């Protein structure tokens, strides 16, 4: 089961407007991605797009159907994202899907507004994107709620953090094997590789319900 | 390994003070603990204070030690908590250990503020604590951010949430097998059967900084 990806992501961020396309592959559990910027490289830290850089691609427990590929079959879904980091940048992101025969084209817009001229993402101290383990809350209206906080790694060892909210929208019912009785969880990770003109990751994200142990 | 445990928790809700006695048993990734309100039942929830009912007693993975019983040996550590709930409710807890041979006594203040009339907590719906996993980021100065969102389940199936922030205060460096490069997780649940004037607990914890699968 491998997958094309396809995205472009624009925006802008403290009103200065950025641009990036590309694409990659995705299968059960992992995905790869490369872009870069158009007309000019990126005015700030491009770790700060890695996760604007496709939540079909996370493997699921055994008995729950994986939620985004159903969704992709029946109407689909959006998700709108919005970041608080600690010294108050925000970061707004909205992705929209379309879908052609074995490919998933993303749209991902990408406002970024209020972060100090001393952030590290204009200091361009950040190293690497630290993992994250979401809850995932099935709400009314086939809506799912996520949340959890982040951390950006710094070249002296410190973090640069955030907190995280995602209002997942789905168009039809969210598959029934999901249980909506209780919360699930989603671990993920990167692996990036960047420059202020082309971007490169691979992600692994795995949905869970139980602790890891016995 | 089995630990005894001892607790006191005291503080006010939204004015009216409160307190509860008991203690219990912990083990590694296990404990259990049964506490009852002194003078009268208590006024609001008793699902609230569950997690108000010892970091101790998580499994840790192979390679790191527990810093949480490194630290009882050794100086000791404090949490305090805030939750805050999305109907306004702010539950502040400070939480305070003192050790004898092969027991560990909890001093636990609890201060709840601004939740409505009409807060699950008094319309007594919540059913259960729904498990959380919490990122944990060392910090210079010997302490450790712990951040989380968490729900209770109530009656009718749907949610009552709140974000959480735990600041880990340690008297010593936390030991070094804690890598302090990278944050790491602890999935958390609870199994609660309780009445407003006598609680009963048993949670299970594991600390963990990997997917679950491969
Ligand atoms: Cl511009
Ligand atoms: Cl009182």
């Amino acid at each position: 089961t491998t997958f094309k990806i396809e995205s472009r992501i624009h925006g802008n961020l403290n009103g200065e407007k950025f641009e990036l396309v590309g694409g990659g592959v995705g299968e059960e559990g992992r995905l790869e991605i490369e872009m870069k910027t158009k007309d000019k490289p990126l005015a700030f830290s491009p770790f700060l797009l890695s996760h604007c850089m496709f939540y079909h691609f996370a493997s699921f427990p055994k008995g729950t159907k994986n939620i985004y590929l159903h969704a992709a079959t029946n109407g689909g879904y959006t998700n709108t994202r919005k970041e608080i980091y600690e010294d108050g940048g925000i970061l707004e992101v909205n992705f929209r899907y379309t879908y052609e025969f074995n490919k998933i084209i993303g749209d991902v817009e990408c406002i970024g507004h209020g972060f100090p001229s001393q952030s590290p993402i204009f200091k361009d101290t950040i190293v690497k994107s630290c993992p994250t383990v979401d809850l995932m809350l099935p709400m009314s209206g086939n809506i799912i709620a996520s949340s959890y906080a982040r951390a950006f790694q710094l070249k002296d060892g410190s973090f640069y953090t955030a907190e995280v909210k995602n209002n997942i929208d789905f168009k039809n019912p969210i598959h029934e094997s999901f249980s909506k009785s209780g919360p699930m969880f989603t671990h993920r990770r990167v692996e990036e590789t960047h420059t202020k003109e082309n971007l490169a990751m691979v992600e692994y994200q795995q949905v869970f319900n139980s602790a890891p142990r016995d």
